């Protein structure tokens, strides 16, 4: 066979898959992909065949219900969504190579008449809200819409939910929180603040994260009443105090938050669509929003009438072009992203009217997996891990901001750095296991035969340890200052995670007031258009606090669910 469809019709009906009237039920496919169910078993079913010691494709990190036809089309050969950041070893059949090929927005241009037949129609819904996205703020601005009374429809351009925000692992900050102080932690909104304000190097506008800051309990509160589990709280970088928030023993944040957030959408059976990509936010004859046009994958476009359209669509680092068009310095570097983070939902935003701001400022990661090109969470480090070069040596303070922690980085040997632990580090923190089953954590019982595996120069290396685990006993790191010394590295075995910076967050975005409002160049508010999470710029100035972006994301995404539910 060429082809799935064509595979499956040698023994049976078109049917078998399709809908009475062979039309295709939605552009998430629901009956079709229940139809695949039917006969081979859920995911967690079909996964139980296809077993590899490290990894399977049919059970991964993605929260959800991952659809098969994510990645099985049945008249097309199709990719394996998990190739864009990973080469694992899959032979799936009628597979083709991974490549992400998306018009951008201005290019959809060429679709002018086709829009246009999609414009004079009725609207194919009308709604109070849409909103664009399903990342965390998307789910969360669907949510506190919808528990407002509004009637919402939450779209996504991709197969999957979750955009980025699925894959935070090192957690959500907060001040003063019930969870911190069962930990013993002290810490209030104002030093929250203060940590973001100067951590952003002053840029932030202020009223943006008293925002961030005053609301980041209510938030912790209103995700754990929706059923999560935000009891695990660690120190990231830049912050003066533990407030990083996450699941019991230090899973990874992002993941679970999106599943608590999609499962608390499905039992108020918000319209979710999957596949529906949004282009353009259409406004009436006085400048208020009206509603969107959409472009269905399947179904082609068509256009919802609604009083109010909420921007939830992310960043803009998975697209080299544009990020090194803004920092050259940054031009081939790899991401950590998803593959549709692209910035269209600025393009979006801007041709509504809508005016950017901070777009120079983007920050890298400064700890890519160099075998697995992906993200190794900040948290690594804020839970005990120092970084040494191939030298065998400490070279920075571990915790200190993103900036700083991916130069440093770039300008030791062979432009990469080992992150170091032991089995301590390793147990305090279980986001470190998913590390070591991807293969990317080397370990052996001395540091010496470490080195040697790796091409560290051993006998500094053991020196290196036995230092810097003086200067954790002694409470004070007169070498670099990190000013957090959690943990000797001291327990079974040593680990070793070499690692580089990747692009990973925009800083800058849409310009939004303090009720998510869009607003224009003349600072003017854009009727009936709001904006939540990495889209807009504001709230982390010249540099984000690791943390504080699924932060931002559960404040603001709320908060413009409920201000555009109200607006109506
Ligand atoms: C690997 C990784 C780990 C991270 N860890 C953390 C952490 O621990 N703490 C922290 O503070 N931050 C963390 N960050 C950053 C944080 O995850 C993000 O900034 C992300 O959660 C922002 O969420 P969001 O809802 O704004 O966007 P996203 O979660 O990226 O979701 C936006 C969605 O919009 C969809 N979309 C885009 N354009 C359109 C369009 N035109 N039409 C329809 N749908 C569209 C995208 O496909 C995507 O699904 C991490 C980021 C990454 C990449
Ligand atoms: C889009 C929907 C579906 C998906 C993604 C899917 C997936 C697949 C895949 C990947 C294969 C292996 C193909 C190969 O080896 O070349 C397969 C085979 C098979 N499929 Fe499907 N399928 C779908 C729908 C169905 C339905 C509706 C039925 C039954 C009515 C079905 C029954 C089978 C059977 C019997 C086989 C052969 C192997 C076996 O006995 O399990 N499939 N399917
Ligand atoms: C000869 C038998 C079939 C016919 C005539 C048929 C017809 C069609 C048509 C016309 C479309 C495009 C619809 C549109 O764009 O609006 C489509 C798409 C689709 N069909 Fe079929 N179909 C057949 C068998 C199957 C089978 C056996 C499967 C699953 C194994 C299947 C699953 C799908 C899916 C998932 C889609 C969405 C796009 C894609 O994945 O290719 N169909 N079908
Ligand atoms: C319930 C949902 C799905 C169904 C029913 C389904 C069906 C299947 C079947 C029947 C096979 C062949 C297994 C065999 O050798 O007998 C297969 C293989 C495969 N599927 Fe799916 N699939 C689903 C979802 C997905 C998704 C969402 C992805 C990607 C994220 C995916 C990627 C693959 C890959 C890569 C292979 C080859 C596996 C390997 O080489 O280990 N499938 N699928
Ligand atoms: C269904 C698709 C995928 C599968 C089956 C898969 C598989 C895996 C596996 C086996 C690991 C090692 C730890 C574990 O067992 O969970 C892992 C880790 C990881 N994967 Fe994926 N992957 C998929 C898609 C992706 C994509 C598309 C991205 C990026 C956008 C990604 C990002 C990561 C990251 C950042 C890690 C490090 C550990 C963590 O944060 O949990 N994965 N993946
Ligand atoms: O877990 C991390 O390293 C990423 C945190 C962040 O981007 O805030
Ligand atoms: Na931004």
């Amino acid at each position: 066979a060429d082809n799935l469809a064509e595979f499956h019709v040698q023994n049976q009906e078109c049917d078998s898959c399709h809908t009475p009237d062979g039309e295709l039920s939605n552009d998430s496919l629901t009956y079709e992909n229940t139809q695949c169910v039917s006969c081979h078993g859920t995911l967690a079913e079909v996964a139980e065949t296809t077993k590899h010691e490290h990894y399977n494709a049919h059970a991964s990190h993605f929260p959800g219900e991952v659809a098969c036809t994510s990645c099985h089309s049945a008249h097309e050969k199709s990719m394996v969504y998990c190739d864009s950041c990973h080469s694992f070893d899959f032979n799936m059949p009628y597979a083709k190579k991974w490549l992400r090929d998306e018009p951008t927005i201005a290019e959809l241009a060429k679709d002018k008449s086709e829009r246009q037949a999609a414009l004079a129609s009725a609207p194919h819904d009308t709604v109070d809200v849409v909103v664009v996205g399903s990342g965390g703020a998307g789910f969360s601005a669907a949510i506190s819409a919808t528990d407002s009374g509004a009637k919402v429809i939450l779209i996504e351009k991709e197969p999957v939910i979750g955009g980025n925000a699925k894959l935070a692992a090192g957690g959500m900050n907060a001040a003063w929180t019930d969870q911190q102080k069962a930990k013993k932690i002290t810490d209030s909104p104002e030093l929250m603040f203060e940590d973001t304000m100067k951590g952003g190097q002053n840029i932030n506008d202020p009223a943006l994260v008293k925002v961030l800051s005053s609301h980041s309990k209510d938030s912790v509160d209103w995700m754990t009443a929706m059923g999560a589990d935000l009891t695990d709280v660690g120190m990231m970088g830049g912050a003066s105090v533990n407030r990083a928030h996450r699941p019991t023993g230090g899973a990874g944040v992002g993941a679970h938050v999106v599943q608590v957030l999609y499962d608390n959408a499905v039992k108020r059976n918000i319209d979710l669509r999957m596949n529906t990509r949004g282009i353009e936010v259409l406004k009436d004859d006085k400048g208020t929003v009206k509603g969107i046009l959409v472009k269905g994958m399947y179904k082609g476009y068509y256009w919802v009438k609604a009083d109010a359209v909420i921007l939830a669509t992310g960043g803009f680092a998975k697209n080299n072009e544009r990020v090194a068009k803004l920092d050259p310095s940054l031009k081939g570097f790899i991401s950590t992203n998803q593959p549709g983070a692209v910035g269209d939902g600025l393009d979006v935003a801007e041709n509504a009217g809508g005016a950017l701001k901070d777009m120079q400022y983007i920050q890298a990661h400064p700890t890519l997996s160099v075998k697995g090109g992906v993200m190794v969470t900040e948290a690594v480090r804020g839970n005990g891990a120092i970084l040494v070069n191939r030298e065998g040596k400490r070279f920075v303070n571990e915790i200190t901001t993103r900036d700083k922690a991916s130069a440093a980085i770039l300008a030791q040997t062979g432009k990469s750095a080992y992150l170091i632990f032991d089995d301590s580090v390793r147990k305090s923190l279980s986001k470190i296991d998913k590390y070591i089953g991807l293969g990317v954590a080397p370990t052996a019982d001395s540091l010496v035969k470490l080195g040697k595996m790796e091409g560290i120069d051993g006998k500094a290396l053991t020196e290196t340890v036995a230092r810097y685990n003086s200067l954790v006993s002694s409470g004070k790191d007169t070498d670099f200052e990190r000013p957090n010394l959690p943990r000797a590295l001291n327990e079974g075995n040593y680990y070793a995670i070499e690692v580089t910076p990747g692009v990973h967050y925009t800083m800058g975005g849409v310009m939004i007031d303090t009720k998510a409002e869009v607003m224009n160049a003349k600072k003017q508010v854009i009727p009936g258009l709001y904006g939540a999470g990495e889209v807009t710029g504001g709230v982390h100035g010249a540099n984000r606090l690791g943390g504080n972006a699924i932060s931002d994301i559960i404040t603001f995404g709320r908060l413009a669910g409920e201000e555009a539910a109200k607006y109506s």
